[PDB]
């Protein structure tokens, strides 16, 4: 992959794998979500990050996410070539947001979208604050200083506000716990891990019978490695949309929030 | 990915990604059992499956994984290029081998090195029968007729016996299921899966402080997606381990095999 010509944005190429495809034979959401970080990732390399400014490591802080948002039109099949094209934005004192745009390479036709809202945060300590201007000026360098919102529209669905599921929740699915597989490089349960779970409590027959849309989730706090994890769903309406609470099972601790919308096939 | 000169193996490059490796920031071996599924399928598209011969499509008939065994020295690094040959060979009626090697892509080294013994199934009624002169004979145009084995060596790790764990375990990690990330286009459980499921009972403080260099593992029976397994692992040495896979209640078993590991 590689940056545009401007270096504000970062284009990668990706093949989907016979295992990253579900029972339609297209990448399921959570391999999106997987390509999404690798390029993400990619993007943070190309621009010198061995991913943290130079204040952000003398004050033991990292950026975490608070919330992802994906809008998928089309899932690209098995043997097909995606292209993502990656950027983030400074949302001023408050944190910062990256964006994605996915195509379909052949035609060039828009297939995907998602946003995404970082907050700072101490490593050690775990407490949320403020992006401080010293650290602002570091990286507002990598950064188109214009607006470029991948959901522009007036009141789009990626803003708003996520209500916290009632017991009883209509579905659910009891003692999910992380494997190996599911930590990332620092052994922290990898982000992707929470979208898996939040979906084990949709039926099966809404799965077989309809396609994912939109996908809108609230990181709350982490699961640790071994903590076990409760994943609730309430059906709340063609379209059928849900609202979702993950938390733990050792005492009914929230660690994500969100809503889906799935479309009939 | 493509064939080579001769049409008798297929070679692919893959760019070790951000969420594919662990804590040393190299490749998993799920990852790699990951890979050499994904070119063994690239494998099976370029010589025409788009994997079923004709009269194997016929009597409904598939090939099913017997054996993985797997030998690592040295884990591909984040951003790294691990490059994988694969191929196939006729080991009679009895079933079908797949090799693979892989070698890092900048020094041509060879990094690894994996076997695998597939026998056919039905798949409705999944009798484990065995390959006949239909289902064979249109799969040899495919493969080298003389030997070429990733394992030459006789008397070597990947054709050893594995006996059964005695309870009781040391060490054990009960009530694992498989989630739908766990399950393949066809939605049973993917091979791969159970090969997590076997180290997830080796403590964190071998896999803190050794690397993994070999893995033998049998499937005897599958996982479904509303079954609940139990891994169970015994020191038995380098350090090495006896596995066992059972289902959480009746303790029926789905896998057995063992481990090497090799300290930092
Ligand atoms: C800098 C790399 O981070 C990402 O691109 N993260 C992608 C992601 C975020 C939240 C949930 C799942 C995936
Ligand atoms: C024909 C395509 O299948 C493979 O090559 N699969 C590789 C594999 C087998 C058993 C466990 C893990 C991975």
């Amino acid at each position: 992959g590689s940056l545009t010509e401007d270096g504000l944005s970062y284009k990668e190429k990706f093949v989907v794998r016979s295992y990253e495809v579900g029972s339609n034979k297209t990448a399921t959401v959570e391999t999106i979500a997987n390509l999404l970080q690798e390029v993400g990732c990619n993007h943070a390399q190309s621009v010198g990050f061995s991913a943290t400014t130079t204040t952000m490591r003398k004050l033991h802080l990292i950026w975490v996410t608070a919330r992802m948002h994906i809008e998928i039109y089309k899932y690209p099949a098995w043997g097909d070539v995606v292209e993502i094209e990656t950027w983030c934005q400074s949302e001023g004192r408050i944190g910062t947001r990256r964006d994605w745009i996915l195509k379909d390479s052949v035609t060039g036709e828009v297939t995907g979208r998602a946003t995404s809202k970082w907050v700072m945060m101490n490593q050690d300590t775990r407490r949320l604050q403020k992006v401080s201007d010293d650290v602002r000026d570091e990286y507002l360098v990598f950064c188109p200083q214009e607006p470029r919102l991948a959901f522009p529209e007036e009141n789009n669905r990626s803003l708003k506000k996520i209500p916290k599921l009632e017991d009883p929740a209509q579905y659910s699915m009891i003692g999910l716990k992380p494997r190996r597989a599911d930590l990332d490089m620092n052994q922290h349960v990898n982000n992707v891990t929470y979208i898996g779970w939040v979906l084990e409590s949709i039926p099966q027959e809404i799965v077989d019978t309809h396609e994912l849309q939109v996908i809108t989730l609230d990181y709350r706090r982490e699961c640790q490695q071994d903590d076990v994890v409760d994943s609730l769903t309430t059906t709340t309406s063609n379209d059928s949309q849900f609202l979702h609470l993950l938390r733990l099972s050792g005492d009914g601790q929230e660690i994500n929030r969100g809503t889906t919308l799935w479309r009939k096939k």
